[PDB]
């Protein structure tokens, strides 16, 4: 019984955008403030059972100098400068083990896996704490409503800033070819990557699968699945805070970043996805301002194109970087 | 379709207790450190539509001087010194509105309603933030696993301390009869009250309904409901952290507090409660070291005795304070 | 999933009304027949633990002299004549205990709580039996299909008559200010109150929250929740009886009463309510012929505005009666 | 998902019986009172599309002369006196159409199908009303709690009396061999048959499949399915009425009837049945005082043996009657 | 919360049909190839407990001379040549016991019950195997995707051919009136019957209830129920095979057969049916090229009209055959 | 709210084994019959985007010469002879793409991935057909009851033979170190691997995670999840076939193979696993006749140890092979 707009409508779907007059200023100032702290990227080579890949334990300074973990996986190859995928992680995930991230290396790409602050407890473990802007306001369980009463205190202000800085950290690794740095993610990872496509000066291509954190007002109207339902549940209780909540969310909405993003991108969507509804994904894709393609999977839910989509991504990047 | 131990077994159920050798020292030090900050209780009389009750907006210093909101409701009665109920709130709730707490005042008791730090977003709104001990470690969405890797950082260290200090703040109000201060709650509120029944020197009676935060190791093995499932889900991912997690929780387990509590108590239990299973409630009741009674509701789930139990509580206190 | 018409369409939703030519005559004759039995209101003061409120055990004659229970709660105040709220109860509920109805008394209103015939066994206990018009026809479990093959035998004929008579009983209490009698309820209580707003000559204001018993034909096509599903399930079996069922229901449909009601009203609606869908609520609101306001809660289900709405009601009445 | 006692324990399961001292007196007086009214059986031959069977529209006097509907289906055969099955119907069922009951006629048996007072609205239509003992007390939706506060007013007193009288009515039809009258049913129908097996002097054999209305106290503890859950839901609300409820139910419990029943019986049971749990079925079977067999279906739920069981019944009766 | 197009749209719903240019050639060749094998119908009279009906154990040659089981039930009547219903069976069913099919015989019709190859394990037993066209390709569990990458290997090619030949077998029985041979089924049985109404030269009337195997592309878009979901799940995995899957299904789509069928038909449809959605049933009914009626059940799910529809079918055939 | 035996009982759980006298003879003959067809292993190097791994498209002869697909992935390393993992696949999966199997190659092992006959349509695509032993008997949807009425026709006879032959095919590849061939799988893959540990003379160690196809009689009594429920559903219908079904299954039960298996093994088990209940896994582990260890994950469901367990396997094999 799930259904969004028909495909012909989805392809033309361009809802009115809402953002505050200071959207750009907010992000400029946020990034400037964090850039005042040295990146201090650390890549510690590890003793590992992996044989085809060199694994490094990563640390770097993200939001306000806060130290973020990651992995760096380098495939053992003759080529001196290698292309690079900066990988962002889905909701309730974390960096896990180096072996959880063998795809891109196996395809000949260095992979920088960014750990997600405060999460890492749902489906894959993580090692990086969050650090709040002082008091942690009343919230619904999870990360979606953490600090939501003000953009400056909002959880994803910190995540997005870490994500922008992760690309700088990857770029600092000597074996990375800076002309071929890719930002990638699915769901939460895709919404992060979308922000980064607008904010980073270093990223050269975007892989954005079944993106989360897009078109919040519609998402919350359409589905009662988690994690978007964290927001709805907040609003069910804090009935006086509707305007404020959506004002805050406007600064983090992937649709508003997409409108600013200029790098080439490959999107994916599942037309039966009731976690990240197709209309939210198409809103972002349709506003995306760089060269772009989308793979559409009519019969898939939130798994999207799965391993088929991974192949499409390899082919897409090969072609782009020739 | 849910079933725990048979009632005859429940009434004898006395599982081996597990606590660390420094349980008492941990709490002594915690309370002493927070007592270095002045209580600074504030009772601001409000403009209210309420006619039978005077409503006050409360502020007091809880954990490490952190400012905690509440309500004080005083029934308009001839009697100069009135008995007092300190009310703690269930999971995902908050102090809401003064009119949400009209029972005890209508029964002739001053009511001090403690707002719950960081919550107030699920079923009733709240106004009080949490403040973490530095970094907010990776966690499962919610409050159950917030800081769980160390008792000093654990969420309920802060809440329990707030709750002890709430009794002090209530006692400071001039119309409160200090010989008749009651601590009360259901589920999370009951878990909090149980802690307070061991840690407070001011409380004179305990009302403990369908208590949560009891017998964690058993809870997690019996039910897959929330909020106990937050802990299970954390353990599913952080497979290396089992011993630490349960070590931490031993400092907050209502069964360990029950063993230390000396004041008279009225407990309630629902034999079909699959949020707070009867074996966890009985383990706390059975170890409870003060004079005690329990009302048993054989066909009820987590709603327990509802309004029938409210009557029992009114009768229990009337007799006790005679 | 759940979504009704968009808000802008809800606000203009005025479906074609269906009623029989004898609607008014049916109700005139029903009321006249019951008025031939004396009201014989009895208010027995009770021994109570309540301190701020005087409680009375109520009996009064409703449908065809049948004796209906209730509570009268009188707040202890200086004022001689007090305003009064006649409170109707949700489905499967009953008058419970006096202490279940402290809100309005606390706000300075006498509260007359009407027990619901034959129900009182789902979420709050009741003490009043139903009396059928002779044989109790085949029915689906519950009260929705009880006597549904004829308006004269239909369950809500008896309830609505009781409810009209409850206002008269409340008005007969000496401390009640007859210029300030309010009729109030949510869901079933809201549907009852809406009928009473049309049929009573004594009621001065209506509070109608998330009303049930409105726009039955649409309700049954939109949702499969209880209690509306009792009707669907009856029609699934009695496939020959569709026209008769909807003809019967037409006499009891809150939309048809709304069109006749002239007193001032405050409605509420939850846009995600799948027990009483927004389109059924708006159909009644939009046809409501008295001076009217509605509070709209976009993210709420059947809980509606909860405690926020209770505040809106106190403010609405104060302004209305000043 | 569901499991009752192991089969080896079920075979030995003989729980302590509870009944009042006046069990037999209550039923003697009940039957005597209803026998003061003339049976007045009516068998109206119908215009029917059926070719192999003669269909009759039946009326007879059941509880206190109340007129109960039925079907009589007579297979067109040479034999002058035919054996007869009196068929009782499952919960929320009714007599439906004559073609709904072609099994037994096809097997050469006259079939008397008894309509069920007040039901007939869930899965098959019915035509027979209920007639309460005056006021219809507060109840949970359905038939299980109708009049449950007193055995004199309890719904199944009426149904069981109709059912005893149905056998009388069948026996009055001239083509019926009175030496070969069988009483049959499944679930509610089985619970009714079991009562009739103890109370009727005309029945010659019992078919009792997956019987309902057995061992209530256990049923309610074991499963949360309907219809047993109507009782649990009533007890969750009316918390003061537990002793009275089970006192009443004791007069209608199939286990108490089984202990008095002397005619030959074939039972069936599904070991995965969570509507009528095996332990309640076995408690009845085990106390059953006549010659008895049971067919055990280890992998079946409430469907039991289905068409396999029907064959077992035909074989069992053939052997019994030859 | 299930709904298809509104009824007034359903009645006009005529979606664009898709079929390959060799649809007729495919079926002509398929039938001709199976007709090269002798029908070799066997009717073995059985020892049976049935008294009003003669039962025969049936064997006949279906797809490529493969031996299919069945039952023949002949009502014991004076008339020499009787009318005949060829009955096809629902998904996961089989021919069961002769006593499972007493309706039509009781109504004066010989009944030929066709067993379903490879099924017979879900709700009623079966005795007939399937015989694949060589290798059994990767498939989702069930019969819907068995051989779906090629019409020649597809499961329903074999079933439909069995079904055409079952009419021939029935016609070969000497007591069968060949002017009054009816083909009938519900759900899968209805989809089979609809194919046979196009492909058989012997059938004289169609009873088609809540037909399955219709308008596959829409079905899969609308509902996530089984068995249509078998297809969706296959497509979720085999993301490269969408075009081939629906090309294959086009040769077996009840809508494409309906457009070729010329015999008189009675359809039924449940407007809340979420197994066989109304729009798929109406697409088939609307394209049906013979004389036709539809019974519409607005409140029923996949049960459709149940026993009310059976009565309509008897009346329909009586009128047509006079 | 699921639970199997307590861990201390699980560790001692050794249920009575049931097998037929000809268990060994059945497998000797099965293997000898298939060995009469040449293995004819084909390894075709592929054009691939993979850089750290060489991919081969595999074909080999399994059951009765039937041609099975696979992948061989060889990591690019200096070492001449490499250790090898033969990987079997979970239920409804297939060989998918080479990039789906990067773990073991990345750890320095050649990986031979066996495609699963007739599956490949649920979560990962497959390319290998099944070939039945003639007719495909009536079955419940899926593979668990395919040919279950006879061990000779049973689906897993074919799968387990394929799997024994897959090890021979891997051993035939020149770079494979035959002293370091590992057999591996989870769930269905684990059940297959367990059979192979008993039947293959070439395997050197077993990795067996959360094994399926174990202790069938118990599994079916404990859980109603798929795929074990396919058997239960079959038995619900074919009520006369219980003894036959379990006799057939005894030949394929992982507990019976475990008793014969002599190679070193690492098992894993999730104590909350309700697909493969812990009692079935422990019954196999406890009868396992080779040197053995088990990793126990107390809080995990069917995911077991996930990436943690992968690490344990790499460490286990390194230690074993020194």
């Amino acid at each position: 019984a799930f259904f969004d707009l028909p495909l012909e409508e989805l392809k033309k779907y361009r809802p009115e955008r809402y953002e505050e007059k200071d959207f750009d200023e907010f992000w400029e100032e946020t990034l400037a403030e964090s850039e005042k702290f040295p990146l201090d990227p650390v890549f510690e080579r590890m003793e590992s059972h992996l044989k085809t890949v060199e694994a490094y334990d990563v640390t770097f300074s993200g939001y306000r100098g806060q130290r973020i973990k990651g992995w760096l996986l380098v495939p053992k190859l003759e080529e001196e400068k290698l292309p690079c995928v900066v990988q962002y992680i889905g909701y309730n995930g974390g960096r896990g083990f180096p072996h959880d991230w063998l795809f891109w290396p196996s395809m000949g790409y260095i992979c920088f896996v960014m750990d997600t602050r405060g999460q890492g407890s749902g489906w894959l473990k993580g090692d990086t704490p969050d650090y709040p802007e002082g008091p942690v306001d009343p919230q619904y369980p999870g990360f979606m409503t953490r600090g939501i009463l003000d953009p400056r205190t909002y959880y994803y202000r910190r995540v997005f800033t870490d994500a922008v800085r992760a690309v700088e950290a990857a770029a600092s690794f000597p074996q990375v070819d800076q002309e071929r740095i890719v930002i990638a993610g699915g769901s939460q990872g895709g919404g992060i990557a979308l922000a980064v496509s607008a904010l980073s000066k270093k990223a050269k291509a975007l892989l954005c699968d079944v993106p989360f954190l897009c078109h919040f007002r519609r998402a919350v109207q359409l589905v009662d699945t988690h994690p978007y339902a964290e927001i709805t549940n907040f609003l069910k209780t804090h009935r006086d805070k509707e305007e404020i909540v959506f004002r805050t969310l406007s600064y983090f909405d992937g649709v508003n970043f997409a409108a600013r993003a200029k790098i080439p991108a490959l999107f994916s969507v599942g037309l039966m996805d009731n976690i990240c509804p197709p209309s939210t994904v198409f809103a972002a894709y349709n506003y995306y301002a760089g060269p772009k393609e989308i793979r559409i999977y009519p019969y898939n839910n939130h798994e999207g194109g799965g391993s088929f989509q991974a192949v499409e991504q390899v082919k897409f990047l090969k072609k782009l970087f020739e």
